[PDB]
């Protein structure tokens, strides 16, 4: 942009790159997406009446000289830049408890708003210093594969919400363990670590599994493991969550409302965390 100074690169996603910058005429500090459709620029607007302390504010949308530019309030870091921080300690159940709480709050939200967002993961989960939570960079209708449900994996052409909380029941095993849950790379790598882990799905569990696009029925048959082994560190009202967010049957997997009841949030604060800037 002219009407920008460019502080720093902070991060590039798959159609554009992230940066920190500031307002020449009102000084403010904001995070500017540059991208080099109707549905898009209608699917954007729906994004900009998206208000919800849990969702990263759009301000302002540019489109100027085949450049699309998306204005968003900055946050100052990401959860991926947080749990590497906090590697050596972990990050405290209290405080893991109250983001997952939160980006359901922002979920719920969005969800009954019709939105999906579509790639989840660590770099797009931002922090501030008050303790808060947000979504950032929603999908629009070398990339991660480490959060993709298996449903997208198989070839499903319509997504459903359920894909996002598959993401963020993955976000919520790595917070408490320190290690990612499903680290593929590449596609059919990350869908067999799936099986791996989970068991290899059939029609019992996943009614219509094997009539999906990319479904082989050449693929192994591995047999579920205990769950108890996946995220050892987390009490049983942490498995029982995350095993309802990591249901194979998109339609079996819990929605991120249900998920608020869940009786793991019983106790849930909002602890500031100690960030370093
Ligand atoms: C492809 O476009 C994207 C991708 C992901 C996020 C956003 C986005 O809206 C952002 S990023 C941001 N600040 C920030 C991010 C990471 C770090 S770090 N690495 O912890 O030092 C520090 C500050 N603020 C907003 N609002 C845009």
């Amino acid at each position: 942009m002219e009407n920008f100074q460019k502080v720093e690169k902070i991060g590039e996603g798959t159609y554009g790159v992230v940066y920190k910058a500031r307002n020449k005429l009102t000084g403010e500090v904001v995070a500017l997406k540059k991208i080099r459709p109707s549905t898009a620029i209608r699917e954007i607007s729906l994004l900009k009446e998206l208000n919800h302390p849990n969702i990263v504010k759009l301000l302002d949308v540019i489109h100027t000289e085949n450049k699309l530019y998306l204005v968003f309030e900055f946050l100052h870091q990401d959860l991926k830049k947080f749990m590497d921080a906090s590697a050596l300690t972990g990050i405290p159940l209290p405080l893991i408890k109250s983001y997952l709480f939160q980006l359901l709050q922002g979920l719920a939200f969005c969800h009954s708003h019709r939105v999906l967002h579509r790639d989840l993961k660590p770099q797009n989960l931002l922090i501030n210093t008050e303790g808060a939570i947000k979504l950032a960079d929603f999908g629009l209708a070398v990339v991660t594969l480490w959060y993709r449900a298996p449903e997208i994996l198989l070839g499903c052409k319509y997504y459903s919400t359920a894909v996002d909380i598959w993401s963020l029941g993955c976000i919520f095993a790595e917070m408490v363990t320190r290690r990612a849950l499903f680290p593929g790379d590449s596609e059919i790598d990350q869908l067999f670590r799936i099986f791996r882990t989970l068991g290899t799905p059939d029609e019992v569990v996943w009614p219509g599994v094997t009539s999906m696009p990319d479904y082989k029925p050449s693929f192994p048959k591995w047999a579920r493991q205990d769950f108890s082994k996946v995220v050892p560190p987390l009490d049983e009202d942490g498995r029982s969550l995350l095993s309802q967010m990591l249901h194979y049957d998109p339609n079996k997997r819990i929605s991120a409302k249900a998920a608020l009841a869940h009786p793991f949030f019983q106790d849930v604060t909002k602890p500031v965390p100690h960030l370093r800037l």
